[PDB]
């Protein structure tokens, strides 16, 4: 009879992280019997979205204590009380805080249970990466995290890597007919710069010989700003926008139909899913090696190309190859080449991660 806890701070209630964990929950909820899964959450207020955890055992802490000392006293104290009459057998953080906070708890409660760390961003571009050491052991989503976490001290026998998990398809989009142009796909947020680096889209797709149309499913605040970039460097009539849609993958599938790639430009990602969900389907990508996730899906060669951080020129490359066909990639294949990350074997691989440390 085991009793698992997942804890973190407060989340907005739509997102990749929520959807992960409510799905690994519900599964562990079946898997033996039912060995029992609940939420804690420590919170500000109570802002966040609830829908994700209808089907969800949850207790918060409240604290909007101004001074951040006193605030986590009572988070840590608010805690080690639920830990009292709850008793969790193992408790998994989805941030880095909250290591510090059930490591603090643990010791003011009295119980006994063991503390693993489930973060779900890079711990160099967030907040509190040092409270990770309070942590017991530690289930990274990417290779990137595992070596963030390996630098502050921990051993790599105490880190799982776990990766994230996504859906089995059972249809395939197939490349577009010789003698049409390439299909570049683009889908996610707009950002020019910042984060997502549009602008290094189009500059590698306006330097590239042979012919190609890039679709972009999404949008921002820089949407008028990248229209703009993209009549500049005269390639606006290659460029088909979509603006943001609920079901880009039936958007795919259903008005685009044949896919050359799609291409992923950002300075860095949290966990790119949208790479995982293009594999699944079978398009292969082309992405920068960046903090962090894609090294841990792209096969060079096989499933798509990498390409170093503001390495434009090799970017370039990688899309001429796809574009003429020296390079090719069989979409047939594709989605087997993300074995690990599809549901029942990440959650096989993620259960073994908890239990083997026990
Ligand atoms: O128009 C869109 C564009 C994005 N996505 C989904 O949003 C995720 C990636 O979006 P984003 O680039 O914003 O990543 P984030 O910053 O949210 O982590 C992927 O699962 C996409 O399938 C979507 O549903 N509709």
């Amino acid at each position: 009879a085991m009793k698992i806890a997942f804890i973190g701070e407060a989340v907005s209630g739509f997102g990749g992280m929520e959807t992960v964990i409510s799905n690994v929950i519900h599964t562990f909820e079946n898997s033996s019997p039912k060995i029992n899964c609940e939420m804690f959450f420590f919170c500000r207020n109570d802002k966040m979205d609830k829908a994700w955890l209808k089907e969800i055992k949850y207790a918060q802490s409240f604290s909007n204590i101004k001074l951040s000392f006193l605030r986590r006293a009572k988070h840590v104290y608010n805690f080690s009380q639920w830990l009292k009459e709850t008793s969790p057998d193992i408790v998994i953080c989805i941030d880095v805080i909250s290591c510090l906070y059930a490591n603090k708890a643990r010791k003011k409660s009295g119980k006994h249970f063991t503390i693993f760390s489930w973060p779900h961003f890079s711990l160099d571009h967030k907040k509190h990466a040092e409270c990770i050491t309070y942590a017991d052991y530690h289930l990274a989503i990417s290779s990137g995290i595992k070596e963030q976490i390996m630098a502050r001290g921990i051993s790599a026998q105490d880190i799982s890597v776990v990766y994230n998990p996504v859906s089995i398809k059972t249809v395939i989009v197939p490349p577009p007919e010789r003698d049409k142009p390439a299909v570049f796909l683009y889908v996610g947020r707009l950002k020019f710069e910042g984060q997502k680096r549009v602008k290094d889209l189009f500059d590698g797709l306006a330097r590239t010989t042979g012919e190609w149309q890039l679709h972009i499913i999404g949008d921002g605040s820089d949407f008028e700003k990248c229209q703009a970039y993209s009549r500049e460097l005269g390639i606006e009539q290659r460029v088909i926008w979509y603006g943001w849609q609920s079901a880009p993958w039936q958007v795919v599938q259903q008005k685009i139909k044949n896919v050359t790639a799609l291409l992923l430009t950002s300075a860095f990602e949290g966990f790119p899913m949208t790479l995982l969900e293009a594999m699944s389907y079978g398009i292969p990508c082309i992405s920068s090696d960046c903090m962090s996730g894609p090294r841990d899906m792209i096969k060079p060669g096989l499933n798509g190309e990498l390409y170093t951080p503001g390495a434009i020129d090799d970017f370039v490359g990688h899309l001429n190859r796809v574009i003429s066909g020296e390079v090719k990639y069989q979409h047939d294949i594709i989605p087997g080449t993300i074995e690990r990350f599809y549901d029942v074997l990440y959650f096989k691989n993620f259960n073994n991660a908890i239990f083997s440390k026990l």
